[PDB]
């Protein structure tokens, strides 16, 4: 590592490499950790973190990396569900932080714009959304999210039903392979551009830059949200959107989270976004769902940069700016999904409304996300996620914690427990065989490299089918082509083929 660290100085910034010795190292790592549980003294370190301003950094951090046999890690924005950006586990690595590299130029008049992999979903938001109101991005709803780790792994948000994932919106991109060559989407070729628009980008190289396209909103668009506090009634309307979510025009998007209200209580949040007006909205809803019982005044004309602020949960009439914000978030989480191909019983319901009832779910979300529309339009095979036709809609089980708790982990062990606990639960109403997840909430519970088989191809098919389904194998053959001596690993990560 020692020769590693010169070699990256033969140019390199000294003032952009950081290790321990430097007094800006543990800030710099702490800063972008949007999991604090995996902040703490007992998860592994990195040996030295490089924050790039340029193109030409990273391959030098490639080439040096490969030639003294040190492993990286990438970060963007750090919202990787178990840490993998920012931790390695069982051998000493280091941190290719893309911090510098967030760069925003978009052409709105052809519609298209790059977006260096540094920058999070917020800022894209922000730069879109502050020029024109008749254009946007389909991607996520938090806005420190960062583009690098979300765009590589799908992306789904309040306009999947419309426009798909955000890695379904994607035109051209950077990558640096392990040769430390930078490759846009016609030097790269069409099997490895199609790989890191889902794959998970850990396995492929690192990625530079998103060449996105922009698509096309009216100026004014449509949120609501209806409340329900009655568990039999919101069970009844629960049932009913179940078979009417994923059917609606593909203008029409409505969510449902089972969660604690303010009042303390469990509540279901029926909320959504119509792309048009608001009389359409409800002639809409009389038609397909009218036991939600909305009405205008559960409803809010506004821009669709402004319903990016709705669904980020800030006040009302609040500045745009505050897309911008990276600030670190101060709630630990477990997360795990399902998705479920056909109406889950009544009973199902009613169990997992009475979990949330539990004393440690009192941050915790049960999330149902409406797919059809765009997302069953769309292929299995056309991006590696997979999750297309056939799945009625995305559930997430997640519980967040106070970070102070941290300093015990045998105490948020009950808030795992509790995750853990109804997914079992939920085994025999979601897809089967693989039993479908999404890469972008990873999840070592579903598997691991551990030395469980011979090949790293047996034991990585096991959590691969489930994340990737049929795409896993043309992924390993993508893998073996751009990264064969598989300097690009995780715990996780696409294998080589047998
Ligand atoms: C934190 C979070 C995430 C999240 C969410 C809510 C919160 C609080 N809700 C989501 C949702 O509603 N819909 C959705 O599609 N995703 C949602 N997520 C998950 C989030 O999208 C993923 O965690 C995403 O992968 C995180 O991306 P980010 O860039 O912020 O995180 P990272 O730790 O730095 O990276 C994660 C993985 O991707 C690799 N990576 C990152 N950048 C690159 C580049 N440029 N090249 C290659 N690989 C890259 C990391 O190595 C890591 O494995
Ligand atoms: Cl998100």
């Amino acid at each position: 590592h020692e020769d590693f660290l010169k070699c990256l100085s033969y140019t390199v910034e000294p003032k952009v490499i950081h290790t321990s010795k430097d007094s800006s190292f543990f800030s710099i790592l702490d800063s972008s950790i949007q999991n604090p549980r995996f902040s703490v003294s007992e998860t592994p370190k990195p040996v030295s973190i490089i924050t790039p301003v340029k193109a030409s950094d990273v391959q030098t951090v490639i080439r040096c990396a490969q030639l003294h046999g040190i492993h990286v890690r990438t970060r963007s924005a750090g919202h990787c569900y178990e840490g993998l950006s920012y931790i390695a586990y069982n051998k000493p690595f280091a941190v290719i932080d893309l911090r510098n590299l967030r760069s925003i130029s978009l052409d709105v008049d052809n519609r298209t714009g790059w977006v260096q992999t540094g920058a999070t979903a917020g800022e894209l938001y922000y730069e879109i959304g502050k020029t024109t109101k008749s254009l946007a991005f389909p991607a996520g709803i938090h806005p420190t999210v960062g583009v690098g780790g979300q765009f590589s792994g799908g992306g789904y948000g309040t306009l999947l039903r419309k426009y798909g994932l955000a890695a379904d919106n994607i035109i051209d991109a950077l990558v640096v392979d392990a040769s430390g060559r930078i490759l846009d989407r016609q030097a790269m070729g069409e099997d490895y551009f199609w790989a890191i628009r889902g794959g998970g980008g850990s396995s492929f190289g690192v990625i530079l830059s998103w060449k996105v396209k922009l698509v096309d909103v009216p100026s004014t668009i449509t949120v609501f949200k209806v409340q329900k506090t009655s568990k039999k009634e919101a069970v009844r309307i629960i049932k009913k959107w179940q078979y009417a979510a994923d059917k609606v025009p593909d203008d029409l998007f409505i969510r449902t989270t089972l969660e604690r209200s303010n009042k303390n209580a469990v509540h279901a949040l029926f909320t959504g976004l119509y792309i048009g007006p608001v009389n359409n909205l409800l002639a809409l809803m009389e038609e397909k769902f009218p036991e939600l019982g909305l009405e205008k005044e559960g409803c809010e004309e506004m821009s669709w940069i402004e319903s990016v602020l709705w669904f980020a949960d800030f006040p009302k009439g609040e500045s745009l700016g505050v897309l911008t914000n990276r600030e670190r978030t101060s709630l630990s989480f477990k997360g795990k999904d399902d998705f479920v191909q056909e109406p889950i019983p009544e009973a199902a319901i009613q169990e997992i409304w009475r979990r949330l009832e539990a004393p440690e779910a009192r941050l915790g979300k049960i999330i149902l996300t409406p797919f059809g529309g765009k997302m069953s339009e769309m292929a299995e095979y056309e991006t590696p996620f997979p999750h297309r036709g056939g799945n009625l809609y995305e559930i997430q089980y997640v519980a967040y914690w106070r970070e102070e708790e941290d300093k015990n982990k045998t105490e948020t062990d009950k808030y795992l427990k509790w995750v853990d606990s109804v997914y079992e639960f939920m085994t025999p109403y979601v897809s089967k065989s693989p039993r479908g997840a999404y890469v972008n909430f990873k999840d070592m519970d579903l598997g691991m490299y551990l030395g469980k088989k011979k090949t790293k191809y047996e034991e990585g098919k096991s959590w691969g089918v489930k994340y990737f389904k049929n795409n896993f194998e043309r992924l390993v053959r993508v893998k073996t082509r751009v990264d064969p001596t598989d300097f690009f690993c995780d715990e996780q990560s696409i294998p080589l083929v047998n």
